[PDB]
């Protein structure tokens, strides 16, 4: 079961619960269809099940670590979370563990449509690259979710716009004549 909400139809103010009229939860099966991928294993069955390594292998994702948000123990918060507090598009994919911690992360659908989504522990996320998205978890401003990422760590220094490079910006607009 994913916990998720289509607020396609509803309101955009955040304190509705964004049930349309008709109401209509996410649909999980949906959002795979869009490239939504979530592993549902334990933190502390992770570490003890090396098992979710074996999705890393399948993802192809070679680095993995455990990440914790916190302002007091999560130095440079205003950037780091500002960040990517901001949508942003990328050719990179986006691969998230919530191992303890409460949040949501934002996808977004090809039919230009936002869906909230909420991530409790031991649901893990991917969004693949080149679609737009959003990371917030301030309601708790306490979550603790693991990375995964493939090669040198992206993260640590990024433009905020994929296009902003011309290489990997540039070969996007091939894409606008196709
Ligand atoms: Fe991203």
């Amino acid at each position: 079961m994913v916990q998720a909400w289509y607020m396609d139809d509803a309101p955009g103010d955040p304190r509705q619960p964004h049930r349309p009229d008709p109401g209509r939860p996410v649909g999980l099966e949906q959002l795979r269809r869009l490239g939504v991928l979530y592993w549902k294993l334990d933190a502390d069955k992770y570490e003890n099940d090396p098992e979710l390594e074996k999705i890393r292998r399948e993802r192809n994702y070679s680095w993995m670590d455990i990440i914790t948000i916190c302002k007091d123990k999560l130095p440079n918060y205003e950037e780091k979370i500002k960040m990517f507090y901001e949508e942003h598009l990328h050719l990179d994919d986006e691969i998230r563990y919530i191992l303890d911690g409460s949040g949501y992360f934002d996808v977004r659908d090809k039919e230009d449509q936002w869906i909230r989504i909420f991530m409790e522990k031991g649901d893990m996320v991917t969004l693949p690259a080149g679609i737009y998205h959003r990371f917030t978890v301030d309601e708790k401003n306490y979550t603790k979710a693991m990375r995964l990422f493939v090669g040198e760590p992206v993260w640590t220094a990024y433009n905020r716009p994929a296009d902003h490079f011309e290489a990997r910006g540039q070969y996007v607009k091939f894409l606008a004549q196709t």
